[PDB]
């Protein structure tokens, strides 16, 4: 079985690997949170704040019996004219996650291609384009109802009030303007991703555990649900607080 996680940030953050740039995906250049870091947070949270036992973490997280993988950029803010800033993702993230849910064992819709035109909410458009700090983009009409089920799998992945928070604010664009957007539009003081940027990460359970085991993990991992961490540098400077949250998947 897999678990679902999904990383809200509250706070610019400048996660793991501080004049230092923010970690990036070798090939596309968006910014990643390794799951090295991502299972510290975790562990080091159900230690110091969850009290959970020592012994249940080191059978479940080892000094072990699951793999926390990379969070990955599902959602990253851009000023937007129209709006005050828009939920900006593409058909390159989308897809990705769709392949992460399948593979966690799971979104049957397809996303459409796009090269010089975006999707979005009408909330956010300037008839008839986004407005996305310099560029202005064209708009396509949605007629296949992307962003209602695109919404959906927000609420059916992270919750009401994540899928709240995100309708009515959403944009579909270009990867290579995503690409742009992400590199240029960062937060800078140094480097920090956004204060409203949402990540998702797999939980997979090994297939050598036994129903004891899976509701061990089910049990200590719900304990993470709806609640705050933090990740990265500058803890006491206010950088890097997030908001998890936590799924089984079917």
């Amino acid at each position: 079985k897999a678990y679902l996680v999904g990383l809200y940030t509250l706070t610019p953050t400048h996660p793991g690997s501080v004049d230092q740039p923010i970690q990036r995906e070798r090939h596309t250049g968006f910014p990643v949170i390794w799951g090295q870091s991502l299972k510290g947070v975790l562990r080091s949270y159900l230690k110091l704040v969850e009290k959970v036992d020592e012994e249940k973490i080191n059978k479940i997280f080892g000094p072990g019996l699951i793999s926390v993988g990379d969070a990955k950029i599902l959602f990253f803010p851009v000023r937007s004219l129209k709006g005050v800033y828009a939920y900006v993702t593409s058909p390159l993230v989308l897809n990705r996650f769709k392949r992460d849910l399948e593979l966690a064992g799971v979104f049957q819709t397809e996303i459409p291609e796009l090269t010089d035109t975006a999707i979005a909410s009408e909330e956010i458009t300037v008839d008839n384009k986004v407005i996305l700090e310099e560029f202005a983009i064209l708009i396509q009409k949605d007629d296949k109802g992307i962003l209602e089920s695109v919404v959906k799998a927000i609420e059916q992945a992270f919750g009401n009030e994540m899928a709240e928070k995100i309708k009515g604010r959403i944009a579909i664009i270009p990867d290579d303007v995503f690409r742009d957007l992400v590199e240029l539009s960062t937060e800078i003081v140094e480097e920090y991703i956004p204060s409203d940027t949402l990540f998702y990460s797999l939980i997979l359970v090994t297939p050598r555990a036994k129903d004891n085991d899976m509701a061990l993990i089910k049990e200590v991992l719900g304990k993470i649900n709806g609640k705050y961490l933090q990740i990265g540098g500058n803890e006491t400077v206010g950088k890097g607080f997030v908001k998890v949250t936590l799924k089984e998947v079917t």
